[PDB]
Order: structure tokens, then sequence, then C-alpha cells
């Protein structure tokens, strides 16, 4: 049962990937000036949106 | 009586033999660069073989 061996180690790591990506204005300003706007108030639609990238289960 | 003869002289020795044989390599080394590495450490498998050649009763 003569034997002649070589080993090879092998390390695999599952390095967490968690990527929040926002796209729009990072400053969103409402200005009153109307009396309309004053009454109803500014609606602004798709001012910001948001896409993500994960490996595990999240949360937002 | 009459006596004739011839002797021949027997010489007999046991050589002690003893031999370890290692295979495998002289160096080992272990290098840690990662965190992975540094918190549990390499474990090498099969470094360095071992056999044994001997006549009488041995402790290794």
């Amino acid at each position: 049962n003569l034997i002649s061996e070589q080993n090879v180690t092998v390390t695999m790591d599952l390095q967490p990937v968690l990527q929040l990506s926002m796209q729009g204005s990072e400053t969103v300003s409402f200005v009153f000036s109307q009396i309309s706007e004053y009454i109803g108030g500014l609606t602004q639609y798709g001012a910001v949106d948001l896409s993500v990238s994960s490996t595990v289960d999240w949360c937002l």
C-alpha cells in the first residue's frame, strides 16, 4: 500500500454584496409662492428611484 | 583413535539497520495575508510522511 500524495487547499469566501443605487436629485425643493400651492401643495412624481443589489435577504 | 581434522571459523555480525526516510517538503511555509487566514489559520494536510526501517525495537 505504497502512497505518494499531493494536497491542494481550496479557500472559498462569499463576500456579501450590498448596494443601494439611487437615481434622481439629492435635493428635493418645494417652493410655495401661489395661493393654490399653499392650499393644495406641490406633488412631485418620480423624484427619486432606488435599485437594490444584494446577496442575502434584505429589508428596505 | 587416529585423528585428522580441519577447522573453519565462522564469524556472524548482526549490524543494526536504522533508517528514517522522509518524503515531502523540508520547508513548510505558512503565509497569513487574509483576515480569514489570521482568525482560523492554515491547515496543511499530508505535509510530511515518515517511513521506518529497523531491526530492533524502536520508538519514534
